[PDB]
């Protein structure tokens, strides 16, 4: 939705707004215009009070007497704007006249008078708009006038900043904007001094707000430097913003009070108005804040410090004053006079410090002044209650209105946003809501006024005048959202599930049809919550509270799928669930279950308010077991039809029928089923609850799932508890792989699958696959049974091996030898002749036990002593050989299993070669005394023997890796010095040379 | 238009004009020539009767006998013209034969016969025309005769003034104009008395009218003074007016009778016959005259007085008189001689006065005359009827006729006028018309017939014969005009748009198709009579009276400028107004309004007949509020948007309507505004209604139009009712004139100029251009309160004179003694030395009062006088100088003002000269 605006009709230039109390008609002072529009903000009409040839500096006007002075076309700045309803017009006060008034009629904006002539027409030469105020005060004939305070720019002979004036009911007339009553000695106005002004030169009363209470006038005013800040000369202006007020009916002025005032948080202090708004309470915060009915209260803004009224700061705050407790103040200082003690301090009006004069008298909130202790000041500083404090954006303006009791305000900022803040001292919380209806890039204006029928907020920025609802409900969709929003207006208008205020809803004031807080919402029950898809038309009660008289007649509809018609008694509604051939259209494809959100439609409004979560569960669609009964819901399974359902009857029988998961037909685990390939065997297995096959059912099948082939075998069940496969041999096509589990689903009557939670699969192995060496089978559990068969070379079973022979051979309990060993290849070829290599020998068919191989192997004549970690029974032996200083040079290798017979023994196809390695260069000569540097070692015969370390100054340098022509090696750190030597240790051998590392 | 006319064809004269009842030829009696001439006046024929060898002495003419008298060529007078129908031509008597008359055929004028040789072929030596007059009266054949009276000239034994002749069928015949019965003893004709002519030498017999009536035959004559006036002896002579009538069938003449008739006007008498007319009275007359359709009248004319036949006097009265009013005069008389009493009483015939015998005779109409108490007289001379009388211009001649049942009566007049007269006695009022078709210098004939068709009226002068037109009715352009002239014949042809005859108006038998009265004329009425300029096709009824059947069509035509068509029902005619397209082509640069006459166009007859008055009204135009409200319309003026408007709405609002003119905004007048120049001084004004300058509007300000220059001074409005121009200074340069008037033009908003009906002005003044001395200046005005300062050696203000001393010099009500007075110069330079002279004496600074001037002037040692009323303040004296009869000679003037101070005297330039 959009705000309805009115645009700067004159794009150029706006002031001040207003509007009318009767007709709602608003009216808007601006720059050279004065607009009448709709309530609407349509425009209504235009009027140009605009450009005038004039300068500032001539006193009575061109249009009186001649000016010496050069004049120009200029702007003429409305600086006031009242409406005058008993003349039926209104008083558009504008400057660059000398601050000539204006009238203008109340319909068509006619000017029935500006009066131009006398002094008194003129009411200020200040260009500046808002730094004016005034209220206008109107009674039957023969009592009556108008106050009005104005910046005087240092004028003071000319014009009074504070005056009482007469407005005539002639526009006409002469009399115009006379004061009250005009004596010689006392006229019904107040000047500034002249002597004031030569002191501080600038001095000057700008006045932001006015407004009339009871019987009085009250300004908030900002004024200059005087005794504050304390000040030898002149220098620098700060502002101190007071509260004045007057008797109406004083034409002598005598009742003139001033009072500083501000508000302070948390040690930051905030004394400069930018705009206060007179209003009520309302019962909320007139209780908690202790008043009556009557009493008023005056809302207001001001910014930190004292500092820059031109462009004051950010940081703003938002206060409170009682009136009550300012008329206090007000008593209380005057009584406080009449004692006697002190003097008048009005530094502004009276340089001369007078005394107050003691004098008995009953002093009450009607006194209106007397001559002695004229006008006086005040020298305690009223401070206010704190609300709201924006530190981001600046508070330019408020409002304030009564609504239902409960008191919203309304606060303008410097981004052209507007606040909507429920006062909750009184109460209890905070802001509730913002809005830009304004305009989203810069300020708005003091003058923001509520309609008559306070409907919206009329927001004025420079640019627009913008029309802001008081409220936007409907953007709340639930009563849930409507009431968790909190600004104030809304409600939840339940039988219209609508979201708005109290005058919007149709017979709110009727019980329990309009809800304020989060409890009234609606809460809505269904008896049977769960029901069946399978059942029809099924007979649901619902409960609900907190809703209005329904007799106009509710409709259930549990979605936007269907609604059937209800009934009410008591405090209940009866409607009927849905047809079977209506649930199902939603059911399919939810599959489990589906939750709706039930909902009731109420026949008035037409809209769903109120929602519940419905089940719609099915039991039928599953197809195990385990799903209908382990599942969520209650649902029977029958073990003979095989089908899910809720009714126990529908079951075959009823030993049949499975209410628990424990008695599920379901298949028990065993140890592990272990089955060769190409071998007759049962395959035996447990179960539970097995059914037995009724008429027309077959019995009871093994299907394995192997890729390769899947085996039908047939089965018999023994009992409820037992299953076994009849003799039969698997297999699997490829040779691929030893270990293959394989998924197995045991099956009756064709299709029946039983089923298997653990899920219990059968693998089938194969006799060595993996296994060429005799060695590695009788290593192989004894379980399998598999074992190495002499003749054919290879390892199978006895079932398997055809005997010659009276034996196939199996490790008895590892009492059993096994023949021909032999060597594949082994890692260092070549090694140092000092010895202390790792050699590292692998084989087919070596010993089982590590004690035996120890001893057994050696090279050549040389012993090596064998490493019981580093030993991989049967294919791996890691050893060290001793010192090679014997005369061969290269020798075979030899493995004596346990003993060196002539059948046990092995020699290595290739010979270990024996030999003294020689380093002739460095790659790097020189490196960094801190190290780190790669090294290029080259040489002959470095790859030798076990262990390798290379010492640079006896310092380690880190090894990475070694060939038979390089060594590469990171160095260390020389801490010693620059130069060294390189010493490579290999084994027992230790060589060094002439070739030397010089640190750098 | 012109009227057809003959002039003498000859050139040289004039006598009698006939028309032919079938043809409607007419013959022309003239002197010397009778002619025949078409209906038109065209010439038919021409016959020479003229110029005979004669001599009127002869008795036979030279023809039968030889006359001792000498012979000369003279001019022979046609005396009588007669149409005679049966006979088919045309009696034509003359004179200078004796009187023989003659014969001209109808159609060509051929002359069948001319008796001259018997004694009765002549007629009369009488040369003079019209004299003469008769009748013919005819019958089938053993019936028939000529009764014809003529004078004698004192002939009495050769010619009879009555007779009864015979007129035979053939023209050659001998026996023509032979007396239808002689006997010795009596024959039927009457001679005068031989005893009667010695007695009266002159008398004679005047035949001026003559018509034949039933039975009888009348005759209108002129007679001599018989008894009237008594004289013992001859000397002048004056006339008796007597009608006179005759049986038909007396042969023996014993029916005569004559009485004589005339009528009084208040105490005026009118004894003289000029002419006569026999007529018919028609329905009109008739009825109210109690008359049978049959019964005759007799219109006459005749002129006051008794006296100079041959040349009678210009006042002169149309009088009427009934036949049947006649006859009983002469029954009456009949039946009373038949009792026996009085006389005859007929001087001329019976100079012995015979006595009425008595005798039982049943007394009729019908009779004829017996033997005793033979022709006889009448004393009651019988009075008619008085119609019309002319002071100024003699009526001569008459003829009247019925139209329509109206009787109108036809006259003559000396001047050569014809007048067209409606009797209205027996009906009720007068003459309706007169006109000169004839001869605009000098008279019209006797002889003045209508034609058989009645359409015109033949009007004989001596000179030419015009066919004027009973009716001519075409002259007339409006129907306002033509029902004006009253002349009988004219209608309104309302459709044709023209003034004709009942006969000519084509269909004017149907209604209202032709107008009679005045009131008959159109009247229209349009219902809304005021529209504005800014409405368009207005629907507009139109009310007429006295108008045709309009079924033909009609148009509206507001002017020449537009014409819309229109469609009628009822009694009514409905009309759209013009567009605004085609109004405001009209209204522009009329202004406040446009009177246009509105009017219809008949679609028959395309010529506009009806009229209104129709008014097209554009506020818009005025420029002020005073023109708008104040004009004559109505107009509103709307304060705030200065504009005029018909429209109450297009005012800016309600508050800004002026309805009336007191309300509007204008400047009035106060105490006249002085403006010295050169002074700071503001102008407060007075005025009314000034408007409160509304949104947009600026503030007043003071224009002064001044040529050398125009200040524009910016103002307060006070009130509805006051204005103030602010502190200023006025000049104008030259110092030409001292009082200069200036307009002045209060504006507001700066265009909008206020109302200034006085023209109310500014009078800027500057002292003393015209007074170089200090006597002048206090003489002035108190008012301008200029004065004298004395240091300056000029005159000012106080405002405008620096006061070292606490005066400046004023006359303060007149107690202000004034120095150094000079004599430019005095008149009369010379003067007797005796003295008493006038002396006037004009200088610059004298003495401001009389009395201190009084004994002042000397001239030398002289004591002078002064003059107070002379005597012109501190400008000039007037003195009166005493005895001179000292031994100066010449000598200086001298005025001491008070006091022969010597600051104080002055002396005249040049000195005074005493001779």
């Amino acid at each position: 939705p959009s705000f309805v605006t009115f645009r700067g009709e004159p794009a150029e230039g706006f002031n001040h707004l207003v509007v009318d109390e009767r007709t709602g008609h608003i009216y808007l002072g601006a720059v050279n215009r004065i607009y009448k529009l709709s309530s609407d903000l349509k425009v209504l009409v235009t009027h140009q009070t605009g450009p005038d040839e004039d300068n500032p500096k001539c006193y009575p006007p061109r249009i009186v007497q001649t000016c010496n002075e050069p004049l120009a076309s200029t702007n003429n700045v409305n600086k006031m704007l009242l409406i005058d309803y008993k003349e039926n017009r209104l008083i558009a006060c504008g400057s660059l006249y000398q601050g000539i008034c204006k009238l203008l009629r109340l319909e068509d904006l006619f000017k029935l008078g500006e009066p131009f002539h006398k002094k008194e027409h003129y009411l200020s030469g200040v260009n500046e708009s808002g730094s004016v105020f005034g209220v206008i005060v109107s009674y039957s004939n023969f009592d009556d006038k108008l106050f009005i305070a104005t910046a005087v720019d240092g004028k003071p002979e000319y014009f009074p900043t504070i005056s009482s004036r007469k407005l005539t009911k002639n526009s006409e007339a002469d009399g115009m904007f006379a004061y009250v009553f005009h004596d010689e000695f006392v006229a019904s106005m107040i000047k500034i001094p002249s002597d004031t002004f030569t002191v501080i030169p600038d001095f000057d009363i700008y006045y932001v707000y006015g407004f009339s209470s009871g019987n009085f006038v009250y300004f908030l005013t900002l004024q200059p430097e005087m005794v504050s800040p304390p000040g030898s000369t002149t220098k620098e202006q700060v502002y101190t913003s007071k509260l004045v007020r007057l008797c109406k009916e004083d034409t002598a002025f005598n009742s003139y009070v001033e009072v500083p005032i501000g508000c302070e948080r948390n040690g930051v202090e905030y004394r400069l108005l930018q705009a206060a708004y007179l209003s009520k309470a309302g019962a909320v915060l007139g209780r908690t804040l202790g008043v009556r009915p009557d009493d008023d209260l005056l809302f207001t803004v001001f910014s930190k410090g004292q500092k820059r009224k031109m462009k004051s700061l950010d940081e703003s705050a938002l206060c409170i004053f009682i009136l009550k407790q300012i008329n206090d103040r007000i008593k209380d200082r005057l009584q406080s006079c009449y004692r006697g003690e002190g003097t008048l301090d009005l530094a502004w009006l009276k340089v001369k410090d007078i005394p107050c004069s003691s004098a008995l008298l009953t002093i009450d909130d009607n006194f209106c002044g007397l001559d002695m202790n004229a006008p006086l000041g005040v020298s305690e500083m009223v401070r206010g209650i704190p609300v709201f404090t924006e530190d981001r954006d600046r508070m330019t303006s408020v409002i304030a209105y009564v609504y239902k009791n409960h008191s919203l305000a309304f606060v303008g900022t410097k981004s052209g946003k507007l606040k909507k803040i429920r006062v909750d001292g009184p109460k209890g919380n905070a802001l509730q809501y913002e809005t830009v209806q304004v305009v989203d890039s810069g300020p708005v204006l003091r003058d923001m006024a509520f309609s008559k029928d306070h409907e919206q907020l009329y927001i004025m920025s420079e640019r627009q005048l913008t029309r802001v609802p008081v409220e936007s409900c409907g953007q709340y969709r639930s009563c849930g959202e409507c009431l968790g929003s909190g600004d104030p207006h809304c409600g939840w208008c339940v039988l219209h599930n609508t979201c708005t205020r109290k005058e919007r809803c149709e017979r709110s004031r009727e019980p329990r049809r309009f809800a304020s807080e989060m409890k009234q919402c609606v809460r809505l029950t269904v008896h049977p919550n769960n029901i069946s898809v399978s059942q029809y038309n099924v007979l649901l009660v619902l409960e609900t509270y907190n809703v209005p008289e329904l007799s106009a007649g509710v409709n259930c509809t549990f979605e936007d799928l269907s609604e059937m018609d209800g009934l009410v008694i008591g405090n209940q509604i009866q409607c009927y669930s849905p047809a079977a051939k209506e649930v199902p259209r939603i059911i399919t494809e939810n599959g489990d279950h589906h939750v709706v959100q039930l909902q009731l439609k109420s026949k008035e409004t037409g809209m769903t308010f109120a929602s519940t979560s419905f089940v719609f569960y099915n039991c039928s669609v599953h197809n195990s077991c385990l799903s209908c009964v382990e599942s969520p819901y209650r649902c029977h399974w029958c073990k003979y039809r095989h089908v899910c359902t809720h009714d126990p009857n529908t079951c075959s029988f009823q030993e049949g029928r499975v209410k628990l998961p424990e008695d599920c037909p379901q298949l028990l685990r065993v140890d592990k089923i272990l089955v060769p390939v190409e071998v007759i065997k049962p395959i035996t297995l447990k179960a539970k609850n097995l059914p037995q096959p009724q008429s027309g059912q077959r019995g009871y099948e093994c299907i394995l799932n192997i890729q390769g082939i899947e085996q039908r075998v047939p089965a018999l069940r023994f009992n409820s508890s037992s299953v076994q496969c009849q003799n039969t041999s698997y297999s699997y096509e490829g040779m691929e792989i030893n270990n293959l589990p394989v998924e197995l689903t045991v099956v009756w009557n064709g299709h029946f699958n039983i089923d298997n939670p653990a899920q219990n699969k059968v693998y089938l192995y194969k006799c060595g696959a993996m296994r060429e060496s005799c060695g590695l089978c009788l290593k192989a559990d004894p379980d399998f049974e598999c074992g190495w068969c002499q003749s054919p070379g290879q390892c199978t079973l006895r079932q398997h091996c055809p005997a010659h022979e009276s034996r196939w051979l199996e490790l008895s309990g590892a009492n059993s030898k096994c023949t021909n060993p032999r060597i594949t290849e082994i890692i260092p070829v070549t090694g140092p002749r000092e010895g202390g290599t790792k050699v590292t020998i692998r084989g087919e068919n070596l010993g089982l036990e590590f004690r035996d191989i120890a001893s057994h192997v050696k090279v050549a004549g040389v012993e090596c002593s064998p490493l019981v970690d580093g030993y991989i029974p049967a294919e791996q032996i890691v050893c060290e050989m001793g010192e090679a200083k014997p005369s061969q040079h290269a020798g075979f290798v030899e493995i004596c299993v346990a003993v060196c017979r002539p059948e046990f023994m092995a020699r290595s196809s290739q010979l270990y070669y024996f030999m003294t390695l020689t380093l002739a260069d460095l790659k790097p000569n020189r490196g960094p005394m801190s190290g780190g540097t790669q090294v290029t070692i080259t040489g002959t015969n470095l790859n030798a023997g076990s262990n390798v370390v290379v010492m640079f100054g006896s310092q380690p340098c880190l090894f990475h890796r070694r060939s038979p022509s390089y060594i590469i090696c990171n160095t260390t750190s020389s801490e010693e010095v620059l130069d060294m030597k390189v010493t490579v240790q290999v084994d027992r051998a230790r060589i060094r040379q002439d070739l030397v590392f010089q640190y750098v």
